[PDB]
DNA sequence: AAAAA
DNA sequence: TTTTTGA
DNA sequence: AAAAAC
């Protein structure tokens, strides 16, 4: 029998999850450990959830868990409890916990992460209305946008919306850089029907250093002139060819997506979170691999490179510590081949 | 929390 | 037992 | 001067 690897980068994980009863519970337990800053226990529940997502059959008895890695005693007790009556008492207790409920609610606001959510909870806040109306609190520009466009941003992006955004991004980019290669990355590249945002990788084989640097500024100025730019933060590249977010130039946006552009009213438009990444042409395969995800697939790719191959992988490069050389790649397939891994298709990276 | 060193 | 867990 | 954004 074929042995399931402990690494997500050695598993094929499509969106057809036969174990959602177990993985929904494990994702909740992981999220609680993330909040309680218990990184180790968090990661163990994330890995167990990931491996169950790869299974081609549903777990219906404890015998079905034999030989599956990342399922220790604690995880097997959770699976046993769900087999017993269809529910997880552990995940149910987390769903009813006040700290957990407040963290989920507060971090659902764009611009609010773990530190600000924890701060507001310890101050005694429990609702978004009481936070917004408070006269002592001061909000960042990101949080102001997060509250103003809250319902649109919490409703998530569907495929017709992602496709409409892709058309807008591609059309704007090729207007200013005709030879640019625009790729939608993230969940939508992995075949997802929904996402919290729409991510893109932009690269150009012939653009100069100045042209490459100016593209995101030209495209966002163009949208600003049209009143489509609801939020914009451009992070300049800190990329160093000879060697936390990656160092490529990027922008975190909120775009006004007119309903007439969506082929699938109210105010007639929807606020959409969009991320654009510009990378030098020679790093395009590393950037594409890093931005395609999933987060668990990326973690395990890097963990496999370190522990199994004595290599160092990131969104910009692959370094071989034994040969003392950087390994170049023109495609994701070439990165997988450098690592000694069978190629995993993007729609198989939903770890 | 699980697996490796 | 202690170390590692993605950059 | 942290925090947030992946
Ligand atoms: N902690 C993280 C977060 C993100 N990423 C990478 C892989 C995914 C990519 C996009 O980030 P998200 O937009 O948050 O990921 P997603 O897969 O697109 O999921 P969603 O469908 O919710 O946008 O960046 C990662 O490696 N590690
Ligand atoms: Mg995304
Ligand atoms: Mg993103
Ligand atoms: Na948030």
């Amino acid at each position: 029998v074929k042995k399931i690897s402990q690494y997500a980068c050695q598993r094929r994980t499509t969106l057809n999850n036969y174990n959602q009863l177990f993985t929904d519970a494990l994702d909740i337990l992981a999220e609680n450990d993330e909040l309680r800053e218990n990184e180790g226990s968090c990661l163990a529940f994330m890995r167990a959830s990931s491996v169950l997502k790869s299974l081609p059959f549903p777990i219906t008895s404890m015998k079905d868990t034999e030989g599956i890695p990342c399922l220790g005693d604690k995880v097997k007790s959770i699976i046993e409890g769900i087999i017993e009556d269809g529910e997880s008492s552990e995940a149910k207790a987390v769903l009813n916990d006040e700290r957990y409920k407040s963290f989920k609610l507060f971090t659902s606001v764009f611009g609010v992460g773990l530190k600000t959510a924890e701060k507001w909870f310890r101050m005694g806040f429990r609702t978004l209305s009481k936070i917004q109306s408070d006269k002592s609190l001061r909000f960042t520009q990101m949080q102001k946008a997060g509250f103003l466009y809250y319902e649109d941003l919490v409703s998530c992006v569907n495929r017709p919306e992602a496709e409409a955004v892709s058309m807008l991004v591609k059309e704007a980019v090729v207007t200013f850089l005709p030879d640019a290669l625009v790729t939608m990355t993230g969940g939508f590249r992995r075949g997802k029907m929904t996402g919290h945002d729409v991510d893109f990788l932009i690269t150009s084989p012939e653009a100069t250093e100045d042209e490459e640097q100016q593209l995101l500024h030209k495209v966002t100025d163009f949208w600003k002139q049209q009143g489509l730019l609801l939020y914009c933060d451009i992070l300049e590249s800190t990329f160093e060819k000879f060697k936390a977010l990656d160092h490529f130039q990027k922008c975190f946006l909120i775009l006004k997506l007119d309903h007439g552009r969506v082929h699938s009213e109210g105010k007639g438009w929807k606020a959409i979170r969009v991320d654009l990444v510009m990378c030098p042409y020679d790093r395009r395969a590393f950037a594409l691999l890093g931005w395609t995800g999933s987060r668990q697939f990326e973690r395990d790719l890097r963990r496999y490179a370190t522990h199994e191959r004595k290599m160092m992988l990131d969104n910009h490069a692959l370094y071989d510590r034994t040969k003392r050389v950087f390994l170049e790649a023109e495609s994701e397939e070439e990165i997988f081949a450098h690592l000694g891994l069978d190629y995993i298709e993007p729609w198989e990276r939903n770890a």
